[PDB]
């Protein structure tokens, strides 16, 4: 995972 946090974000927008 290159970015798990990164994943939520790029789903809110």
């Amino acid at each position: 995972i290159l970015g798990k946090i990164w994943e939520g974000i790029k789903s809110l927008f």
